[PDB]
C-alpha cells in the first residue's frame, strides 16, 4: 500500500528529537494547518531486496497495517504516513513525559505505584489481544508516560515494530526482541503466540517492584540461556516487603510453558490486580 508522498515538511515542521534506535528516529512536530502536535517517527526504507539495512516494505506496512486497527487510551496512535524514497515518516500521537525506562531510573515502586502503570499496560494489552494482536517488544522503554510530574503517570504503549496479527494462534517467524524482555519461545525460536507478551509483562513487573531485571546476564547469550531455563529468583535483599501476592502474580507470568502462563484475562482477575 503506497502512503502520501508529498514533502512531509510541506505540511509539518519539526522540533526536538524524542529518541532513536537502529533503523528510525524520533521528532517532535506540528501541523501547519491545525498547530497540533505530534511526534514523526521516520523509519529508513530498504534500498534492495536482499538488503540488511532499513526495514523491509513487508515489515513497515504490517506496523502501519497495526497501527490503523488500534483506537484506545493506553496504546500510541496513529495519524497520518508519508513516504519518500530514502522513509516512511509516520505523524504519531505524541507523549511527551518522557519512557517508563528513565521515570524508573529516575527514582523501585511501591505495589500500589507500580500496579497504577500495571493496570494500565494491562488495559492497553487486553485491548491488542482482543484483537489478536501480539505486540512482541514490551518493555519500559516501549511504554510512554503522557505527563510524568503528576502521582500517577498515565501511559501509551508505543513501537509496534515487532507487533503481529495472531489469526492461527501463532506466529512462526523468528520474531526476537530485547533478551532481558523475550520469552523462552522466542529465545528457542518456537511458534509465537499473544503468550509471548504475558511473560515479558512479568519481567517489567518483577522490574517495578525490585529495580533489578530478573533474568540479566553479563552477556545477551546468558541472558537468553537464563530466559530459557527460567534462570530467576526472588532475592530477599530486593522483595523482602513485597507481598507473596505480588511474587505469585509474577511466578504465574514467568512459566516457561506458553499455555500453563497466566493470560492477559487471568492477570486482570488475578487476586493482587483484581479490584
Ligand atoms: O525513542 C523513541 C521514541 C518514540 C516515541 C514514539 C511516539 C511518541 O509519542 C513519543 C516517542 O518511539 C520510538 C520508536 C522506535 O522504533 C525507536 C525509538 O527510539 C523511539
Ligand atoms: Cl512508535
Amino acid at each position: 500500500t503506497v502512503f502520501r508522498q508529498e514533502n512531509v515538511d510541506d505540511y509539518y515542521d519539526t522540533g526536538e528529537e524524542l529518541g532513536s534506535g537502529q533503523f528510525a528516529v524520533v521528532k517532535k512536530c506540528r501541523e501547519k494547518s491545525t498547530g497540533l502536535q505530534y511526534a514523526a517517527k521516520f523509519i529508513k526504507k530498504r534500498r534492495t531486496k536482499s538488503s540488511r539495512r532499513g526495514v523491509s516494505r513487508e515489515d513497515i506496512e504490517r506496523e502501519v497495517s497495526i497501527l490503523k486497527e488500534i483506537q484506545h487510551p493506553n496504546v500510541i496512535t496513529l495519524h497520518e504516513v508519508y513516504e519518500n524514497k530514502t522513509d516512511v515518516i509516520l505523524i504519531l500521537e505524541l507523549v511527551a513525559g518522557g519512557e517508563l525506562f528513565d521515570f524508573l531510573a529516575e527514582k523501585s515502586l511501591t505495589e500500589e505505584e507500580a500496579t497504577e502503570f500495571l493496570k494500565q499496560i494491562l488495559n492497553g494489552v487486553y485491548y491488542l489481544h482482543s484483537l489478536q494482536i501480539a505486540h512482541f517488544d514490551l518493555k519500559p522503554e516501549n511504554i510512554m508516560l503522557l505527563d510524568r510530574n503528576v502521582p500517577k503517570p498515565r501511559i501509551k504503549i508505543i513501537d509496534f515494530g515487532l507487533a503481529h496479527k495472531i489469526d492461527f494462534g501463532n506466529e512462526f517467524k523468528n520474531i526476537f526482541g530485547t533478551p532481558e524482555f523475550v520469552a523462552p519461545e522466542i529465545v528457542n525460536y518456537e511458534p509465537l503466540g499473544l503468550e509471548a507478551d504475558m511473560w515479558s509483562i512479568g519481567v517489567i513487573t518483577y522490574i517495578l517492584l525490585s529495580g533489578a531485571s530478573p533474568f540479566l546476564g553479563d552477556t545477551k547469550q546468558e541472558t537468553l540461556a537464563n530466559v530459557s531455563a527460567v534462570n530467576y529468583e526472588f532475592e530477599d535483599e530486593y522483595f523482602s516487603n513485597t507481598s507473596a501476592l505480588a511474587k505469585d502474580f509474577i511466578r504465574r507470568l514467568l512459566v516457561k510453558d506458553p499455555k500453563k502462563r497466566m493470560t492477559i484475562q487471568d492477570s486482570l482477575q488475578h487476586p493482587w490486580i483484581k479490584p
